[PDB]
């Protein structure tokens, strides 16, 4: 369960949003930003922070990240976030998660937040526990251990490049927020 509330262009989390997404997208056109309010999915969100926060200690544990989506997703997400389910259909690469981009542009790609019939696209800017963060690979399923002496001890998510992130993939529905959604076209 959820509400969904649309912000309007003189409210500064609209202009925040905006400000982000418009630093590699602003030959796009913003229709709408909505904020995205599911209780359940965010007590479950801020707990992980806190054991995260208590853990890997100065680290700066959340990052702000895009992820791109057919409309056809907008719903279950809205309602049961970036669950197993919506990371069968991501890509494996770096391995079966859901993935999330640094910069707006790569998640405004056609192949990820694919026009719909009117020709709108959607890219969520999403609130991702990335912690502690390694290289990915095909095999993931969950982040590797860090140490073999504490194999229960794990990377809290993976990217393409550790130094020079572009990408990090989560493993859990718990990792990431879906704060807003973005509505635009070419
Ligand atoms: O924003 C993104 N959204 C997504 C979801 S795709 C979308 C397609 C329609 C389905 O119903 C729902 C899933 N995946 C990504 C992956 C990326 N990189 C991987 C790609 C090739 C190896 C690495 C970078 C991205 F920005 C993104």
């Amino acid at each position: 369960n959820f509400c969904v509330v649309e912000l309007l262009p003189s409210d500064p989390e609209y202009n925040t949003v905006a400000s982000k997404f418009n630093q590699t997208c602003s030959h796009f056109r913003i229709e709408k930003i909505e904020r995205i309010q599911n209780p359940d999915l965010w007590n479950s969100y801020q707990a992980k922070k806190k054991t995260m926060d208590a853990k890997n200690g100065q680290t700066m544990n959340e990052k702000q990240l895009f992820h791109g989506t057919d409309a056809g997703s907008v719903p279950h997400v809205n309602r049961n976030g970036f669950n197993r389910s919506y990371a069968g259909k991501n890509a494996v690469a770096y391995g079966k998660g859901t993935y999330f981009a640094v910069n707006a542009n790569y998640s405004a790609n056609d192949t990820y937040s694919r026009p719909d019939a009117n020709g709108r696209k959607h890219v969520y800017y999403v609130r991702v526990l990335t912690g502690i963060y390694t290289h990915g690979n095909h095999s993931l399923i969950v982040p590797p251990s860090k140490n073999p002496q504490n194999p229960t001890d794990l990377y809290d998510t993976v990217t393409d490049n550790v130094h020079h992130p572009s990408l990090f993939v989560a493993f859990y529905d718990y990792q990431a927020y879906p704060e807003y959604l973005i509505t635009f076209r070419k």
